[PDB]
């Protein structure tokens, strides 16, 4: 398990945290120096808990798939609460099992349906730790459109965080006043999965992007990203999503 603790955070709090939750994350290969998650884990093991505490020392626990660092749903005292899928319908069958009931919430936890169920796109709810704070007393008590908005801030706030250094940083900035996120943040976040494919693929295409992708850098601007050697690849990018779960 990992915990943070919003009582008496800071960005060095904060920053050991997202250590804590990468470290969480099994590998067996680092590709370019970059953590290759598992194609695959069975049973119980596939699932992370992530202890988080709001300023007022109330706690969620979050499960947090381990090949893909997706959040599939959490416990709220006696009430635990899924993502409207699959795989978290399969995870209700592991994590959670002393919960009085299990609601399951009335949507995915894809971005484009938590944004429509939120009624306002990522580009316009602001995030950082006052914002997670909130998030976790929001998710306390069962509110789903509410829930929503406090979902993608946490998946911001952990789970991008976790994938971009850069992003890490940028909750940093925010450590005691929340801001919409940059546009460098919204672009590695679409980009995961296309930069953990193109990165595995240069191996094989001597360091090369069969497929060059588009992002935005920490200054507002276009970057083309077209080999390893990139910035992104060689600081920024911490977890590779596997080819297989692609
Ligand atoms: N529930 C959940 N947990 C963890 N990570 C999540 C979740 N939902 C969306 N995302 C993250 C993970 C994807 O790689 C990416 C989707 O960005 P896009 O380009 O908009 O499809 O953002």
């Amino acid at each position: 398990d990992v915990s943070f603790r919003l009582s008496g955070a800071d960005p060095r709090s904060y920053g050991m945290f997202i250590k804590d939750l990468r470290n969480a994350l099994p590998f067996r290969e680092k590709v370019y120096n970059i953590p290759l998650l598992l194609p695959s884990v069975s049973g119980a093991g596939r699932y992370l808990l992530m202890h988080l505490f709001n300023y007022d020392g109330k706690t969620i626990t979050v499960a947090v798939d381990v090949t893909n660092v997706y959040i599939m749903g959490y416990l709220a005292d006696t009430t635990s609460y899924f993502f409207n899928e699959p795989a978290a319908e399969l995870a209700s069958q592991y994590v959670f099992r002393d919960a009085r009931r299990k609601i399951t919430l009335p949507y995915s936890g894809n971005y484009e349906r938590l944004q429509i169920a939120a009624g306002k796109p990522r580009e316009k709810i602001p995030i950082g730790l006052p914002a997670l704070d909130s998030a976790i007393s929001t998710l306390l008590h069962y509110d789903s459109t509410a829930a929503a908005g406090a979902l993608l801030v946490l998946i911001q706030t952990t789970a991008e965080a976790a994938r971009f250094k850069y992003i890490e940083q940028q909750i940093q900035e925010r450590a005691y006043r929340d801001e919409v996120p940059s546009l460098a943040t919204i672009s590695l976040e679409n980009s995961w999965s296309g930069l953990s494919k193109q990165i595995q693929l240069a191996q094989g295409n001597n360091g090369i992007f069969r497929t060059p992708i588009v992002l935005v850098d920490n200054k507002g601007n276009r970057v083309q990203i077209t080999n390893v050697t990139s910035k992104v690849v060689t600081s920024n990018i911490q977890l590779l999503l596997n080819t297989r779960n692609i």
